[PDB]
């Protein structure tokens, strides 16, 4: 019984992992995407479901709601953040600093510590507890033996801080408990309580991580540094180094490393090898026999317990029920009075147009999800009758230099099109281009719009550091998709990391005059392309 890496070959960066009795946790960042901070479940470290968000809608400041266009809040939000479950009163703690301060929100677990860490999926509750106005940078927090929360944190230097017994306010700190002997910068704290003594994983980025160890015996440290790896080559070409993550236990007592690597333009995505531990008390990784991160290993758990999520990655998703799955995050926070899940087996959501703009990015409802690699195929299949004069709905491959297939409404005219040169500028995050009509497709009368269906091919094979950009093309279905046609040129995708976000499959709708007009989604399907 082995695996291959990487384990999850989509965009989930900044991970912490902890395991509670039989099942693993895996919180990752998502900068402006709401709702933020996923968390992922596993029982063996290798298959991995989405099962809630850490924060709902995202309370950080009125640019969070996009009402202004760009630059909005753009690749701000919520960078590298920190997640434990708390045994003492069944309660997890999510902790990120967001633009200067540090956001708690926390759920209860429904008594997860006494039924081997399930969480049952009604239980999730996630509200916002506190604020704590000092920047915890790259936190990571340690719920400590004796119920004392610490939280490491810093960039380019380490500091740990000491919270209350309730978490919502910082009572001790210590500067400067691990600084670079060349002054190099180090970030990305984890921090755990290890056979009587303690660690803090730190990334060099972004090539190598760090273990520091208290030469004390206390939380405050001081801490020495041995690396635990730097440059190493594998598991994946074209993807940077695998840098940052944490480390974790499974219940039979051996370690694991979970880190991730620069797989743009896919995103970052996680590769896990075992830990073995010195006698002298240092964690060190289990290479393959030639020094590389191993494209195999041994499960890390054996027998482990079955899935049953219930929506995987590629499972059709008919927005059945009330709730999104947790596959899906809006850019920026939605605004609720204009869309509209009606639930039910028929299930269906309801796009009304939120924004007046001539620009995507300026756009509120633009509604996002992750694409699985190394190649996958997104299907929207949608009812756009509900459009009006001066609409435009479609399907967009969707990050800083993006395109989409999609409809635009002019009078009475429904037409297909296809836009390219969708681009926010790097620096400062404000649009550079509000596109170009690349290729038009045919007019659709009112039995086509009342089912098109919209194509995504995506190439997100690992391209970083490397003189070739991967492309995209775009189809549409109007025979109910039994046949698709190609529509526009190849679509050259950034290497770009300065987003930090992957691409991502999305689905859109604004006008360009005015509130009023709708689209239905009926449906959204992954299909890996082989």
């Amino acid at each position: 019984s082995t695996f291959t890496n990487p384990v999850l070959w989509e965009d989930h960066p900044d991970l912490e992992v902890f395991r509670v009795g039989s099942v693993f946790y895996y919180s990752s960042s998502t900068f402006a995407y709401s709702p933020g901070a996923p968390v992922l479940k596993s029982y063996d470290l290798v298959h991995w479901t989405p099962v809630t968000h850490s924060v709902p809608r995202l309370n950080f400041g009125s640019n969070y709601d996009l009402p202004s266009g760009t630059p909005g809040a753009y690749v701000k939000g919520i960078w590298a953040s920190t997640l434990r479950y708390r045994r003492s009163n069944d309660r997890f703690y999510w902790y990120g600093c967001v633009e200067g301060r540090t956001y708690l929100w926390t759920s209860p677990g429904g008594n997860a510590l006494a039924n081997n860490g399930e969480v049952p999926p009604s239980a999730w509750n996630w509200q916002h507890t506190a604020t704590i106005d000092n920047c915890y940078a790259d936190a990571g927090l340690l719920i400590d033996d004796d119920d004392t929360m610490y939280i490491a944190y810093g960039n380019p230097t380490i500091n740990v801080a000491q919270l209350s017994p309730d978490g919502t306010r910082q009572v001790r700190v210590q500067q400067r408990v691990y600084a670079h002997p060349q002054g190099q910068t180090v970030a990305g704290a984890r921090m755990y309580k290890i056979r009587g003594n303690y660690y803090i994983l730190v990334t060099r980025p972004a090539d190598a991580e760090y273990v520091l160890r208290s030469t004390t015996g206390s939380p405050f440290g001081p801490y020495e540094a041995r690396t635990l790896v730097s440059r190493i080559q594998g598991p994946l070409a074209n993807a940077g180094f695998a840098h940052q993550g944490g480390i974790v236990d499974a219940p039979d007592g051996t370690w694991h490393y979970v880190a991730f690597m620069d797989a743009y333009p896919g995103g970052r995505i996680p590769v896990v090898a075992p830990l073995r531990w010195t006698a002298d008390g240092w964690p060190e990784v289990v290479t393959d026999s030639q020094g590389r991160w191993g494209t195999s290993y041994p499960i890390p758990v054996r027998g482990a317990k079955n899935a049953t999520e219930g929506l995987a990655s590629t499972d059709l998703d008919e927005f059945r029920g009330t709730r999104f799955s947790e596959h899906w995050e809006w850019n920026h926070n939605p605004d609720t009075s204009k869309f509209t899940l009606l639930g039910g087996n028929e299930g269906g959501l309801i796009l009304r147009t939120a924004t007046v703009t001539g620009d995507l990015f300026a756009a509120r409802n633009t509604l996002t999800r992750r694409i699985a690699g190394p190649k996958a195929s997104g299907i929207f299949r949608l009812d756009v009758r509900g459009m009006r004069d001066g609409d435009r709905a479609g399907a967009v491959l969707f990050r800083d230099r993006a395109a989409y297939i999609g409809v635009w409404k002019q009078g009475n005219e429904a037409r297909i099109v296809m836009v390219d040169d969708l681009r926010l500028n790097e620096d400062g995050w404000r649009t550079a281009s509000t596109g170009r009509v690349a290729a038009n497709g045919p007019v659709i009368d009112t039995n086509a719009q009342q089912d098109i269906w919209l194509r995504i091919d995506a190439d997100i094979t690992p391209a970083f550091g490397t003189n070739t950009e991967r492309t995209t093309t775009f189809y549409y279905s109007i025979d109910g998709g039994r046949t698709y046609t190609r529509l526009g040129p190849a679509f050259a995708m950034t290497n770009s990391w300065r987003y930090f976000t992957g691409y991502r499959f999305g689905v859109f709708n604004f006008s360009t005059k005015s509130l009023g007009g709708e689209v239905k989604v009926k449906g959204f399907k992954m299909n890996m392309i082989l």
